[PDB]
């Protein structure tokens, strides 16, 4: 728990919240409470449009936040469970690398810069196209491939 | 096609050569002739130390050369068959992504800069660690996992 924190609901980890820039971010559909009391007590706003819940990072934690970038060249990226391909405007991963529970994990570049947050994914056989919140032309956007389930 | 070229021997593609910086580079152990008349007629110098054959890229082709860098932060990089992981000072791939014939293919970062050239691989189970040529600013280096086999 430095920039990524478990969200828990009735004992079970249902997802993750992430510190990015000056925001605390969590997928809105992820049920439960962030298992950090400094975070859990913040003013959070829900946006259905982005499936995001956000709060201002507290003063004593601002410097723990992840760096981010709007720039995502086509290629491969990182998340907790391995490689993530970006091409065609879609993020994809090996099917099974991700499952219900991974919602909230960030996708980041080689310099540790967050480029997207994972919301869920659509099984397309061998690969899974991720549902994500990200920046397109520096504008916040939720991208959902057809047939995606919330994670 | 642009920066990558087939090497053929007695009809079969055996491997590849690539334009990098101001050099035509090719794994020395890869048999055959570069399937490009403008390149096959160059003066080639062979280094057994690096399993490299090199020549100066012709003038009318120097801008077709991709850039290269020494910068290798841990994470994922790109090659023709998918994602290449760099970590612990080693490049690895999912076993079965590479095979004899892949020697000479370059590994790129998201900026499209070459960070390594594939020489072969060592099957280590789920993953295969690549034998490569790679850079340290102005010096070149052969990195070879134990029991690697030439591709
Ligand atoms: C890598 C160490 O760092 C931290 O490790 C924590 C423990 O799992 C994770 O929760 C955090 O995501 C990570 O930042
Ligand atoms: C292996 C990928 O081959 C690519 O082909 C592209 C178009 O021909 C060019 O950018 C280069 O030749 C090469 O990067």
């Amino acid at each position: 728990n430095d920039c990524i924190f478990e969200v828990k609901h009735e004992g079970k980890v249902t997802g993750y919240a992430c510190l990015v820039g000056d925001k605390v971010m969590k997928p809105a559909h992820v049920k439960g409470t962030i298992d950090n009391a400094d975070l859990a007590k913040l003013a959070f706003k829900r946006s259905s449009k982005y499936d995001l819940e956000c709060a201002q990072i507290p003063v004593h934690m601002k410097s723990d936040a992840s760096k981010f970038t709007h720039e995502k060249p086509e290629g491969y990226y990182n998340w907790h469970h391995g490689a993530v391909q970006y091409s065609g405007g879609r993020f994809t991963i090996p099917t099974g690398a991700g499952k219900p529970g991974d919602s909230g994990r960030p996708i980041f570049d080689n310099k540790g810069r967050v480029v997207a947050i994972v919301l869920g994914g659509a099984n397309e056989g061998a690969r899974t196209a991720l549902s994500v919140v990200t920046w397109n032309k520096d504008i916040v956007t939720k991208i959902t491939p057809e047939g995606a389930e919330e994670w």
